[PDB]
């Protein structure tokens, strides 16, 4: 069913079209029809000195086409025109055969620090000899996940020089499904012990890192030019000026900040949506922004001039979750998910940076036009 | 009035703990009572293809101390143990005599972007020695902030090498209690015809920096080693490892992206309780954490050895807002700010990167504890 006229639909309007859409169970179409908020009892068990709660808004954007999936993507953002923009992006990506995505690896890093090594390449050598008895400790020290198909599956040592050298541990780890924030803390303290007895030093912590390098996601798109105006030779200048927009922002720190903002307007959104900790995601791609030598924009937009295309990429450390907490108390969230056709983490990833992508779309269209 | 056990009161009796603290007008009071949420009307007006609204926990960390002025911080977080953490450095900060804080710059930048130019170093040459003229044409496009005392104070020019090269016009704008994003936006409209004619080059684009150098601010405090603990010694290795977190987090980007995140549960929970937009000030923090070449934690920890002393400090860019659709509408958002006794969008900032220092200062001294 067409979802055009839907931003100038009235609010009673959308939720009847979103009913025709037939989307949600009728429990889930119901709560969102007495728009069921988090109780402040429940809020009260999520959080600590709980006083009330806090609301926003609630949106739809349509016509997100994944690897030839559509889905409806729930955002919640307190800014103008943030969705109006998505939903823009969107369909015009969509009539373009959408964004195509995937997932290069999905694990968690957790890392404990060792200090006052005497002999830090002889810890170091120590240790990696060690490895799958390290590994086997870990995932005895949590045997939840090892039955769930996941658990610890390499290790690492490296020596990080400065004011003092560090050793430093990193394990990498299946957590299926969940954030692993939790299961890492307890597979890093059941490590300590035998990291500081066999490396001869003092273990300082033991934390997941929200460098999330183990679980990169890229998304693509392809846009022909007659997509981006229909006007003769039009499309071809507003391309042009969408790469050099992001060569604008591989260029200048000051650029590159607010065009990787843009991105994180439509991906904190959809983060909250889906009761997802988005001060991490801001932090791993942030981090990944700068991994060059130099802060710099995290998707690119070149053209393809034989085909007559505008090209555009973007990898992020996505490390989402559809388990947890938040997931399983507020009812929107888990509406979310169901909106969403409940996806795994990785396909909730995939989604994610194509959500990313097509808000910079957006962006720099609006941004380099007329 | 004592504000210990308000953690394990009840929510109802919290609520009469914060009545009896005697912070907010009688309506204030009522409404935080009746827990009024933003509507889904007003929800409408903020956001596109509005459905529903969302809501999180709202919580409150007392006794935070910024240049000897006491507030009770509003919190918005989805994250257990990130409220209780941030309560508990705020109260061991505030008996060590609170933080130092200081806003040493409060403007905004905003750029337009100029290809296609000939000859750069003379473009660059005639834009600057016309500086004042193009000062006065972007007060002139917005004069209704040149008559509240702030206005545009500055511009300079830069080239910037690449695919390809550009030349890039920053200008400098008091905005007084804005963010400034619509003002910026189109100051810098008004300038483009001119910065074209001048240059001999095509505009790109003329958009706010969300790298808001010119909005830095610091925090600081100093905290006794018996504050850390009462026990003999026992502060002193507390802090020493601490110290020992900060190098950690300066030495390794997966160290430092967990060690900003951290300090961004905090600031983001604020950030939301007052209507600000957090995306911005997540970008904007956490480029100006590889300012030095790579990705570092944005706080350090220091020790006073003679002194016998815990020092913390930290500088972020917090260009936040009084003022602004979200705290127009929202009345959790009104009520957040009269709550804090209606700071100045500089005072805000003080306090904002106080919260972070604190929730950074608790994330330490757990993870380093045994
Ligand atoms: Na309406
Ligand atoms: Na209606
Ligand atoms: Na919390
Ligand atoms: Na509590
Ligand atoms: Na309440
Ligand atoms: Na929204
Ligand atoms: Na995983
Ligand atoms: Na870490
Ligand atoms: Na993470
Ligand atoms: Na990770
Ligand atoms: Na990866
Ligand atoms: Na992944
Ligand atoms: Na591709
Ligand atoms: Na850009
Ligand atoms: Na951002
Ligand atoms: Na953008
Ligand atoms: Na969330
Ligand atoms: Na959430
Ligand atoms: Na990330
Ligand atoms: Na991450
Ligand atoms: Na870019
Ligand atoms: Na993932
Ligand atoms: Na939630
Ligand atoms: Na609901
Ligand atoms: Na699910
Ligand atoms: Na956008
Ligand atoms: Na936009
Ligand atoms: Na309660
Ligand atoms: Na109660
Ligand atoms: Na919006
Ligand atoms: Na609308
Ligand atoms: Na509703
Ligand atoms: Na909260
Ligand atoms: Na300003
Ligand atoms: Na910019
Ligand atoms: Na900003
Ligand atoms: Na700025
Ligand atoms: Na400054
Ligand atoms: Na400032
Ligand atoms: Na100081
Ligand atoms: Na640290
Ligand atoms: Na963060
Ligand atoms: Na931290
Ligand atoms: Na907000
Ligand atoms: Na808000
Ligand atoms: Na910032
Ligand atoms: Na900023
Ligand atoms: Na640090
Ligand atoms: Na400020
Ligand atoms: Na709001
Ligand atoms: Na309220
Ligand atoms: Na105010
Ligand atoms: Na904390
Ligand atoms: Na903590």
């Amino acid at each position: 069913i067409s979802w055009n006229g839907f931003s100038k639909k009235s609010y009673q309007e959308r939720l009847e079209l979103l009913k025709a859409q037939a989307l949600l169970s009728p429990e889930r179409q119901a709560s969102l029809e007495k728009d069921e908020q988090m109780s402040v009892t429940v809020a009260d068990q999520l959080s600590e000195n709980v006083v009330g709660t806090f609301s926003l808004p609630y949106s739809l954007v349509p016509e997100v086409l994944v690897n030839g999936q559509e889905y409806t993507v729930p955002y919640v953002t307190e800014e103008p025109s943030v969705v109006a923009a998505a939903s823009y992006a969107s369909k015009i990506i969509k009539r373009a055969g959408g964004f195509t995505t995937q997932v290069h690896q999905r694990q968690m890093i957790g890392q404990v620090a060792l200090y006052q090594v005497a002999n830090p390449k002889l810890a170091q050598e120590k240790i990696a000899s060690k490895k799958a008895e390290l590994l086997e400790l870990a995932n005895q020290a949590y045997p939840s996940i090892v039955k769930r198909g996941g658990g610890a599956r390499d290790l690492h040592v490296e020596q990080i020089k400065g004011e003092p050298d560090f050793l430093v541990v990193y394990i990498h780890v299946d957590t299926q499904e969940a954030m692993g924030a939790n299961m890492l803390n307890t597979m890093l303290e059941a490590l300590k012990p035998v990291l500081e007895e066999l490396s001869q030093g003092q273990s300082l912590m033991g934390i997941l890192s929200n460098y999330a390098t183990d679980s990169l996601v890229t998304a693509s798109c392809r846009i022909a030019f007659r997509y981006l105006s229909r006007q003769k030779d039009q499309g071809r200048e507003i391309a042009e000026k969408i790469a050099l927009a992001s060569q604008f922002a591989q260029a200048d720190p000051y650029r590159a900040a607010t065009h990787n903002k843009g991105i994180f307007n439509g991906i904190d959104a959809i983060l909250i949506a889906t009761g997802n900790d988005w001060r991490a995601i801001e932090a791993g791609a942030h981090a990944f922004a700068s991994r060059d030598g130099r802060y710099q924009g995290l998707s690119c937009w070149t053209l393809d001039l034989e085909r007559e295309e505008l090209v555009g990429e973007m990898t992020l450390p996505m490390p989402v979750a559809t388990k947890g907490s938040s997931i399983g108390l507020n009812p929107r969230v888990a509406l979310s998910h169901d909106l969403l056709g409940n996806p795994s983490a990785r396909e909730l990833a995939q989604i994610i940076v194509s959500i990313g992508l097509a808000q910079n779309f957006a962006a720099l269209k609006a941004l380099v036009s007329t």
